[PDB]
Formats: structure tokens, C-alpha cells, sequence
């Protein structure tokens, strides 16, 4: 195993670490989530940056991106632009998608970013090498709103992860049966136990699911999302509820 | 789905239902741990009889019962003597073992029993219909505290259970591995899905097996055990914890 370390936050010890996803659509949203935030307790702050609608300027990005840091001047802080065809806001070009993660690396206001798996090898490994030549961490991505593949094609979809340089691969899956969420447990077994070169984050969406948001402990899911006020994904529930969960299976 | 209905709790409907076991050694404690229960926040009260050195007296045995009804006059009662054999602190001669549950049976003080499924099929048998003839319910178990058996074992031995008029089937088994923990949530959930005749009881015990504990409601347990004080089994965690656990799975 190689664990993460950002800001003192070690992932991939210990207890699952707590993510929350900040979504503002305009600067002064930002702001208020900002500041609304600070006043919950978790491990990392994501920025769900395919809410923001000024996109297309990758200078009023950098400005709100600045806002949420200058609030939270300690926070580990994750930059994350999901795309409408992984279950995000908005679609936007593969070339401007690699622009704004890039200008999130020079920045140096975020310490990790998600890049999406199926963006393509070539662009993801690329980029990769870009955020590791800039000291920032990648918690690379795949995300099924439709279904669960087998435990084996997950397995082999986050060892592909790996391969391509991911620090942390990350797979949410929809379950369509109860029988589901177990193959998600039995692909996260599979990871602790026989590929735990890096810290994966695994989750079955959905009310189903949600028992995969707390068990990350035992089966080897390095994080887990909640919510402040509203999910960011299917499945989450009240962040102090999930924290609480975590706290009781850690001590068991 | 045939519910069991005990003093308006139903069994094998919503959230899983909390149990905790009494242990005294004695008359005097019994009272005791009576007293300090009946403050305690659960659902069905488990009197591990095989805890109490007096055994060999039905009369004794019979005058402590009436200590926990008398301190406890509205909660469901259950009537539990382990044996060593799966994991209980002594051992008696079959013949006594029933005639301590027929006792029970007859006494009125007592809702259901315990059977272990194991003591021999047509003594099982006969005791189920005496407990029946009687208005008494039938909680009928196995424990392994060495292994855990096949998902499709497990699966059998509750159907067998079911087929000897079990009102509540219940297996306890001890996981060697984390992928021995999904095995036991498999069989549970094989029961949901296929086998869906009575409410079963599943559990993976120790530390690894807890998240089982927890899962019920998802996966079709219909009753977990927590700790008031000491745990009656390995894996139990406090009973507040447990419940605050059950209350955000079923709100979530
Ligand atoms: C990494 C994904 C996970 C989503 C989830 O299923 O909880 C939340 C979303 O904001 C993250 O980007
Ligand atoms: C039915 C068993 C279950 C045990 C457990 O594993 O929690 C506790 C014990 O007192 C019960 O009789």
C-alpha cells in the first residue's frame, strides 16, 4: 500500500475519510456554501466545479476555486468536474476539461483532482504526470448511474486505474437489485485483499447502497461521501449521521 | 411472510429488532441485572439461562423468570439456555434441557424459546408442537463459534429449521476472514429473496462480523443483539450505538 497524505489527512488508514461535495452555481453561491461549510465537520472538501455555469472561463473557475480555499485555508481540497455522461450538470469538451484541471494544478489552491477514467488512456495518463509533476493527487473515476458490472470487470476497471498512475481509484456504481451492492463489497474485498497497492474509494448508489457508504472500514473503501444540506450523488445521507456510523464501527 | 407478533413488537417487519441477554449467576443477581435492564431502550429480552448456576432446580429456575416478568411485566420474554456445546457457559442432559423448556413454556411468564436446532430432529419437533399448543413462539438456532459453514449450507440448515416449525430460524457463525462476513450477508439475502417464509435471525460474530450486526434491514435479519453491559456473544456492541446504527439505515 501507498497511502495519501494531504494537509496531515492520511488516506488509506484508518478510519474512511469523510468527503463532502460543495455545488454552487454562481460566485456568490459559492461563497455562502463556503462559508456554510467551514461550520461542518469532515475530512475533505470537494468542489462539484460542473455546477458552476460560468465554465467556460477558466479565469471566473481559478476566482471561485480561490473563494472556497480563502475560506477554508486548511481543508484538503479536491477539484472535481463531473460530466453529465458520468451522472454530472454539464457537458463540456475533452480538450476544455483537461484545460481547467490544469489550471486547478498551477493554481496551487487544490490538492487533489478527479479525472474521469474514460476520458481516455492517453489524455488521463498525461494529465496525470501533469499533477504529479505539480505535487497534486489524483482520485481517478468511474461512475455507472445505469448499473452494476460484475465484481470482476470492477476489479479490473480500478486496476486499470492504477496502471494509468491514479493515487486514488474511485468506482460508484448503481445497484439495480440488493444482490448488487453485495458484488460492490465483493469487488472492494478483492481490492484489500489482493491489490492494495493504492487507496481505493468504492460506493453503490441509491438507497440500496447505502450500507456501502458505512462499511468502508471492514471491506477497504478509503472514503466515503455525505451530505451537508443536499447529496451530491444518490445514496448519501446527513454527513453528522455518517460520521457518527464510521465513529461506532472504528470502536466496535 | 408469516410475522411473529409478541405484545404488539412484529418481528420480520421494519427496522430490525434490538435484543439484549440477561446473564446472572444467581437469584440476587438476576434481580439486579433486572432492575438495570428495564432502563435500558430495546425491543425483546433475552434471558440467557445458561448463565444461571442453579440449573439443576426447575422451581429456582422458574422463581428467577418470574423476577424478570416481574420487573419487566410488558416486554417480550425469551427463553435461552446455550449450550456449551454451541458456546453457552454449561451443560445439561438433554432431557433436562427440555424439561426446563416445557417449564418456561407452561409457567405463562415467557413469550418464545429457544430451541437448538442440533439437540435432534424429533425432539425438536415435539417441543415445537408443545410450544405451539401453548401459545408460545419458537426461536430455533445454530452457532458456530469455529467456522462458518457455505453460504449454501446455511441456507439448508434455516430451511430445515423452517420445515421443523421454527417461527424464527436464527444462525450465529464465526467468520475466519472478511470474505466469510459476506458470506453470511449472501445467505441472509438468499433467504430474503427465495426462502421468505419466516422472519430468520443471521449474524457473523467478533469484531470482523459486526457490520452483520448492522445490516439487517437491508439484507433480511429480523433482530441484532447488543451489549448492556458485557456482550453475551463476541461481535456485540453497545446497545445504543446499535440502535442509533438501525435508526439511520432505516431513515436513510
Ligand atoms: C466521486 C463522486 C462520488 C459521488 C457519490 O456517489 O457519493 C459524489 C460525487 O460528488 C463525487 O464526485
Ligand atoms: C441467539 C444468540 C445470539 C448471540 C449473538 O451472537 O449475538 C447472543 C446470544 O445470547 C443469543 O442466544
Amino acid at each position: 500500500m501507498k497511502t495519501v497524505t494531504v494537509k496531515n489527512l492520511i488516506i488509506g488508514e484508518g478510519m474512511p475519510k469523510i468527503i463532502v461535495s460543495l455545488m454552487g452555481r454562481d460566485i456568490n453561491s459559492v461563497k455562502a456554501e463556503a462559508l456554510a461549510y467551514r461550520e461542518a465537520t469532515f475530512d475533505i472538501l470537494e468542489w462539484r466545479v460542473d455546477h458552476f455555469m460560468d465554465i467556460a472561463s477558466t479565469q471566473s473557475v481559478l476566482t471561485a476555486a480561490r473563494v472556497i480555499r480563502d475560506a477554508m485555508p486548511d481543508i484538503p481540497l479536491l477539484f472535481t468536474f463531473r460530466s453529465a455522461k458520468e451522472g454530472g450538470e454539464q457537458t463540456i469538451t475533452t480538450q476544455h476539461y483537461l484545460t481547467l484541471n490544469r489550471a486547478a494544478i498551477d493554481s496551487g489552491l487544490v490538492d487533489m483532482i478527479d479525472l474521469e477514467l474514460f476520458t481516455g488512456d492517453a489524455d488521463v495518463k498525461a494529465t496525470v504526470d501533469y499533477a504529479h509533476a505539480h505535487n497534486v493527487y489524483v482520485v481517478m473515476s468511474n461512475h455507472d448511474f445505469h448499473q452494476t458490472p460484475s465484481a470482476e470487470e470492477m476489479v479490473l476497471r480500478l486496476r486499470k486505474m492504477q496502471a494509468l498512475g491514479a493515487d486514488i481509484p474511485k468506482i460508484a456504481v448503481m445497484p439495480q437489485s440488493k444482490h448488487d451492492v453485495l458484488t460492490l463489497l465483493t469487488a472492494t474485498l478483492e481490492m484489500q485483499q489482493h491489490y492494495a497497492d493504492r487507496p481505493v474509494i468504492t460506493m453503490s448508489m441509491a438507497k440500496e447502497g447505502v450500507i456501502s457508504r458505512l462499511a468502508g472500514e471492514v471491506f477497504g473503501s478509503a472514503a466515503t461521501f455525505g451530505a451537508v444540506k443536499q447529496a451530491s450523488a444518490p445514496g448519501q445521507i446527513a454527513v453528522n449521521d455518517l460520521r457518527s456510523v464510521l465513529m461506532i464501527l472504528h470502536n466496535a
